[PDB]
């Protein structure tokens, strides 16, 4: 069966309170902006995977996510169904950015909440514009 | 190997009263259930809640978020907790008898002593709570 699934998804915040986003190019040449994060493992906590993701991602340690926002999206083209968990937190060691995943993630950037490109993930697109289930503001 | 968590549906329903829905499972539980592929929560809380109770909720609202490992069953579960008051409670069947003994109404200052894991966290505070219960 094609069960719904656990995504967590970690809006990563700098000194200057930019967020981090990583673009990836698909296989049409389009470009897309995601945060850090990924799935739900059994038996973690939703603050546990989100400091593992983030660390095992951009080498950035983050310190007490909290909890922002839920969305349910289904992804037509690929049939997957996520259900994304989104916390926030500040890193501790920004400088160390590394793109430890550089066949997922073309590159990781800083980005002013002000200045977010167009082209985001739906389910960070959904956070966004507020068409989800949003339990504290991002600022 | 592969164990993924799951994601649940659970619904509080209630009565003109302000009584809860309950049945024991098989602990004490409200109407709930996967979440289909495709569906919205809201779409799973009036589906599941009509096909167990025979009841219809309309604009269930969202309340929380728990999360829940039963190291026994080796079952990892998300829970998405709903509300919404039934408007045909006169109607309530139990229509799935076997997953459940019976439905039955219970003010939440006198809730069963024995409560399905989820909804325990629920009650006690051990979740994401997006709204209160009332």
């Amino acid at each position: 069966i094609n069960h719904p699934r656990i995504g967590i998804g970690i809006l990563i915040f700098n000194n200057r309170n930019e967020i981090l986003l990583g673009k990836r190019i698909s296989s049409h040449g389009e470009s897309s902006y995601a945060p850090a994060g990924g799935h739900l493992e059994f038996g973690e906590t939703f603050e546990e995977c989100a400091i593992r993701e983030v660390l095992e991602e951009t080498n950035l340690i983050i310190e007490n996510p909290q909890f922002i926002a839920v969305t349910n999206d289904i992804f037509e083209k690929e049939q997957k169904h996520y259900v994304s968990i989104f916390l926030k937190a500040h890193c501790l060691n920004e400088h160390e950015l590394q793109n430890l995943e550089p066949h997922k993630v073309e590159n990781w950037q800083w980005f002013a909440l002000d200045n977010l490109p167009s082209n985001l993930f739906l389910p960070l697109k959904r956070l966004i514009e507020k068409k989800c289930y949003l339990y504290k503001e991002i600022i």
